[PDB]
């Protein structure tokens, strides 16, 4: 007549953390209202083209220098 007792009792717990940390800040268009604030009144744009400028004695000369004429330089 022998005795042989059984109690080793062990379980796990605990979890694991997945909290999210990828916030993007946005912005507005820079691009167009920066231009805006450059141009005069009149958007001085080639019609030859399809480029912008603000800049009348540019636009002047621009528009004469699309002929074969005048020196380039
Ligand atoms: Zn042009």
């Amino acid at each position: 007549m022998g005795h042989h007792h059984h109690h080793h009792s062990h379980m796990p717990n605990g979890k694991l953390k997945c909290d999210v940390c990828g916030m993007v800040c946005i912005g507005p268009n820079v691009l167009m209202v920066h231009k805006r604030s450059h141009t005069g009144e009149r958007p001085f744009h080639c019609n030859q083209c399809g480029a912008s400028f603000t800049q009348k004695g540019n636009l002047l000369r621009h528009i004469k220098l699309h002929s074969g004429e005048k020196p380039f330089k």
